[PDB]
């Protein structure tokens, strides 16, 4: 069965463009979605099959300035002021659109990039279901979040002119370091997979719209977002529940390995339950990797089942 | 990559809701998938994936009367006047959505019950693109369309009051005989699948919204599409490529496989390129069958590669 769910993001402009998959059957599990930066939900349609076949209902939206929803409003790559907040605020909202149809079954939240970061800011938060946690894509101690990026600088461009396309020199900044291990044929955006057909779908899908120009005060949310999900704050208060990580050991957005490795040991020297997934040789985007697809959905669904069982 | 398409259908009221799925790397061929009545085409997720896994565009559209296109006329089941003659046209205008994308790629058709009879009358008409016909859910040779409707009264219904709701015993002849072999608590619409849970699913799913009452011009439009797609003109016209034709043998619309087998009996006599697989024991939808969806879609795939090759 499909759902089609909107409704009107925290920023007060956007109609959120979601979905809800019901498989046959009666379901476990549900599974939501939270895609990353320049790309849609949409785009999730093998893993969104993989999960249906396992019996798990499936939930996503496309964000505020994203996919469909940017389609829908005409603005893409800006989520208003307090752009974390929204975009946080729309993930807890979009759970709470299947309110008394799966009350009792155990909820997992899969998060991708900036997904990850949204999919661990959620976790501090009283309100959440949450009964696992997947983080895919990871983003953890990249050099231009964690040392790049000029915080003086961002917060002088927030105090004159929010609303003003993010200064190149800034969202330059934020992305050092992505381009280490690319070759000329891989292109800017190479890091996102190792797989070129991959590259050149992203580019190409009118649903990504990739590389349209951010807001200043969205650019703020990402480096909002990015202190949430990788400060004390996330460490400290993370629930009791299964976590799995899924990163490439080439993705520059967890340093490369290193900084999911750090997140792992870190969550497991506090007590944590924690499955880690580096592969080996692969880029960003380790469930659209061809090498690497099928073992990430196959550790999701057992993960997941893992989780229901418990 | 992820296209949506809209475009005015030929009874000038509905915004066709359509899609296109493109898959990574270069494709081989395009599916383009017909759903069936009361149905919708994002109904077929788990095809549409394994067709794009498989390297093949997949492009569908929700009908008139249908799926997102009735959720955003607020019109169910009913196409308009002339509704056989709508559909087939969107079906074919949906065809020119992709022009110049994909222009030397094979074009395979795949329809499902009323997409079925859809493909078999598309495949009569110059212009369609059709390089491999496959069909399932087969409409063929079943008691009502042959014999139970009453065409007198439908001809009287339809000069009086085309456009009221379908009387309903003109609906109950169209499908007479579709319980015949059912338990009471398979309920109404056991014949779908064996699987209870397909059935119940198909019940509950919002974009199908499976019992609007049908008017009386669409089911006019059933009964027109019915006599395309089973017709002299069919046979005698249907191009010499390769058809591909899936159903249960437990599925009323096939008249419990004795029609589908006569399709292919009728088609080969005629010197035509006919595989069949009839599923024994299973129901209408073996597409969603639990026990046949993963063969209907291997050997869905294996036939797009030989239309290809
Ligand atoms: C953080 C993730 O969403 C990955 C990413 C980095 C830069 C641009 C788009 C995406
Ligand atoms: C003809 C096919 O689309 C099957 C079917 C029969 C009766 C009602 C709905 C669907």
């Amino acid at each position: 069965a499909l759902q089609e769910i909107e409704f009107t993001s925290h920023n007060g402009r956007d109609a959120i463009q979601a979905w809800a998959y019901e498989p046959v059957g009666t379901p476990t599990a549900v599974v939501q979605i939270i895609h990353g930066l320049g790309e849609h939900s949409r785009r999730y349609l093998h893993m969104i099959s993989a999960l249906l076949d396992a019996g798990f209902v499936v939930i996503a939206d496309d964000h505020a300035g994203h996919g469909r929803t940017a389609m829908q409003s005409g603005v893409w790559a800006d989520a208003g002021d307090n752009a974390a907040e929204v975009v946080i605020s729309d993930e807890l909202t979009l759970q709470q659109q299947l309110a008394g149809q799966f009350d009792d079954l155990p909820w997992v939240v899969f998060g991708h990039s900036w997904g990850s970061m949204i999919a661990r800011a959620m976790a501090t938060r009283p309100g959440t279901r949450l009964d696992g946690l997947a983080l895919c894509g990871i983003v953890a101690q990249p050099r231009g979040f964690e040392t790049t990026l000029d915080h003086k600088t961002l917060a002088k461009a927030m105090a004159t002119a929010p609303t003003d396309p993010a200064p190149e020199a800034l969202v330059a900044q934020m992305f050092d370091g992505f381009a280490d291990r690319l070759s000329e044929d891989d292109g800017p955006t190479g890091w996102v997979a190792r797989s070129k057909e991959v590259v050149a779908d992203h580019g190409k899908d009118k649903f990504n719209n990739f590389g349209a120009p951010m807001s200043t005060r969205f650019l703020q949310g990402l480096a909002d977002i990015y202190a949430m999900a990788n400060g004390d704050s996330f460490y400290a208060t993370m629930p009791n529940i299964p976590i799995v990580l899924f990163a490439g050991s080439e993705d520059p957005a967890g340093d490369f390995g290193t900084g999911v490795k750090a997140v792992a040991e870190r969550l497991r020297r506090d007590g944590h339950n924690v499955e880690l997934h580096l592969y080996d040789g692969l880029r960003h985007e380790v469930h659209n990797e061809p090498e690497s697809r099928a073992d990430v959905e196959s550790s999701l669904v057992t993960f997941v089942d893992r989780v229901a069982n418990r």
